[PDB]
């Protein structure tokens, strides 16, 4: 199965179904999604009057490495800083979303004294023994009545998190120190809200598991449904994320007006991507220019190749194989065709064709997809057609997608942040390093061009609840994401204590911009460090006592 997103104007449903195409969801008043067989044929999209936009679904991978290192970790506690309000703010009356691997609802830090879970409502979008919340066309929906009864009986089968990162997630959150109360995540009167993604395997490199954004869509859908139904506050948490870009504009995700009301905030990680070398920045100086850019591939099934140019600028591309086979080198063509072909030697086939993604507003990107790849030195050979400033991106998958060694040869760190988390409506949290006072290696750096990310906060090798009723550690910006989310839903209680229709998330990145921590001596701000290190406790005095960072 592969999914596209639809942006559509009309009855979208009949015209669907009038199309052989029955596996659909509604999700807002301008974006459906579809799931269809791999023989699909997606030019059948171009000639339904109803759709404005298509673009095929991409995969999203984890923000969180699992690192095993909770005898060497740091607390959430000493992440967050949160002494300074425990030791009558707790979250109480604020939602908390977990879009991610799922939750081990059964771990003793997620059940209250009274034997009830902290699990508001769960999705798992794979299981198929509940129906699939209301408007949505699989998996299964479980209230917290129903894990209430499972944590009475041991059951745990409703939901299983078996990868790990949705329950360390959850235990930043909210997690209550039952077995180890050092542990204790942030909040301790919020309700989660967990949706379990569907996953895939094996789409670059052999093992690796990855989700889609058309799910991911749909949970988003599911999550602001239930904030609309319990009229609370609500923060998504993205712990996920599709492949970094340079472009900060708004995405898909502007589609959902729910994400623009007083109360919905989106936090999102930079992005995994600082050291990874899955960039490539290249500048034009004149037109007919030929440049070659050269990858390294590892043991890789398939890659995906994403050329962006950041402007009117045109680029032609040929690939060639590590035996000096070339592909047909395309040029800008106003039709839908995907140039196709073989290399030999190699047994690599590859498809190469003009993409108009919905984030670059009607502007074409280059897609190449390689099947089959074979290790060894790949090159994508450019040429310009028309430029002003000539500059241009690649970007390969997200570094825990494909193999290790799959790379380019000239990387550049800058600009590495994944796309969700690249527009100015998403708070954007980078990864600090506790143990090494400095920025960790592998958080995405925002553009020069156009600041990302906004903030920093403690993300390395943090002690949280794991699968099984255990604990282990987590690294990385959906670490450091969880951790303001968090930090949020306090500073959401203390705001409404001492209206909600003014609990926009620009005004609460404002204050937590204002309340950050500059280190000495660097500039501020930057594509690393945003304005700073999160502070909890300077952030409420910001709030308690031409200070906005624009003016």
């Amino acid at each position: 199965e592969k999914s596209y997103c639809i942006i559509y104007q009309g009855d979208i449903e009949s015209a669907l179904q009038e199309n052989g195409i029955n596996r659909y969801m509604v999700l807002n008043s301008q974006l459906a999604v579809i799931y269809v067989p791999v023989d699909f044929d997606e030019t059948i999209l171009n000639n339904i009057i109803q759709v404005a936009w298509w673009e095929e679904s991409e995969p999203m991978s984890s923000l969180i490495e699992i690192t095993n290192n909770v005898n060497n970790g740091e607390t959430i506690t000493t992440a967050a800083e949160t002494d300074y309000i425990y030791e009558d703010i707790t979250g109480r009356g604020i939602l908390l979303a977990v879009i991610d691997s799922g939750i081990d609802y059964l771990h003793p830090d997620f059940i209250n004294d009274d034997g009830t879970s902290k699990v508001l409502y769960l999705w798992d979008q794979e299981a198929n023994t509940n129906p699939p919340p209301e408007g949505f066309i699989f998996g299964s929906e479980f209230t917290r009545s129903q894990l209430n009864i499972a944590i009475n009986r041991n059951d745990g089968s409703l939901s299983q998190d078996n990868i790990g990162t949705g329950t360390l997630v959850s235990g930043i959150l909210a997690g209550n120190g039952r077995i180890n109360s050092q542990y204790r995540g942030i909040t301790t009167e919020s309700d989660l809200i967990v949706v379990k993604l569907k996953s895939y395997t094996d789409t670059y490199y052999a093992g690796r598991i990855n989700y889609s954004v058309s799910d991911f869509l749909a949970a988003i859908t599911y999550v602001t449904n239930i904030a609309r139904t319990e009229n609370k506050p609500l923060i998504i948490n993205l712990t996920i994320g599709v492949k970094s870009s340079a472009v900060a504009t708004t995405s898909i995700l502007d589609t959902f007006n729910i994400l623009s009301s007083a109360g919905v905030v989106v936090v999102s990680g930079a992005g995994n991507q600082g050291n990874t070398d899955i960039h490539y920045s290249g500048r034009f100086s004149s037109v007919g220019e030929v440049q070659d850019v050269i990858i390294q591939d590892g043991d890789d099934y398939a890659l995906d190749i994403t050329l962006n140019t950041n402007g009117p600028d045109k680029v032609g591309a040929q690939i060639i194989s590590p035996s000096g086979e070339v592909s047909h080198d395309i040029r800008y063509s106003p039709d839908f065709y995907i140039y196709r072909g073989k290399f030999n030697l190699e047994n690599t086939t590859y498809a190469m064709r003009f993409i108009y993604p919905y984030i670059t507003s009607g502007k074409e990107n280059l897609e190449i997809r390689l099947r089959d790849i074979k290790p060894g030195v790949w090159i994508l050979r450019l040429t310009s057609e028309l430029i002003i400033s000539g500059e241009y991106d690649i970007y390969l998958p997200n570094k825990n997608l494909i193999a290790p060694d799959t790379r380019f040869l000239d990387p550049d760190s800058v600009a590495t942040i994944t796309m969700y988390a690249a527009s100015d409506d998403v708070i954007t949290v980078g990864t600090f390093n506790n143990k090494t006072d400095s920025m960790w290696i592998g958080s995405s750096k925002g553009p020069i061009r156009g600041i990302k990310p906004d903030i920093v906060a403690s993300g390395v090798d943090i002690i949280s609840t794991y699968k099984n009723g255990t604990y282990n550690t987590g690294t990385g910006t959906g670490v450091s994401s969880s951790i303001v989310t968090g930090v949020l839903a306090l500073l959401m209680e203390y705001l409404e204590k001492q209206p909600r229709l003014s609990l926009f998330t620009q005004v609460l990145k404002t204050y937590l911009i204002l309340g950050a921590t500059k280190l000495e001596i660097y500039t501020y701000p930057n594509v690393s460090q945003g304005y700073g290190i999160l502070n909890l406790k300077n952030t409420i005095q910001q709030i308690a006592n031409h200070h906005h960072h624009h003016h």
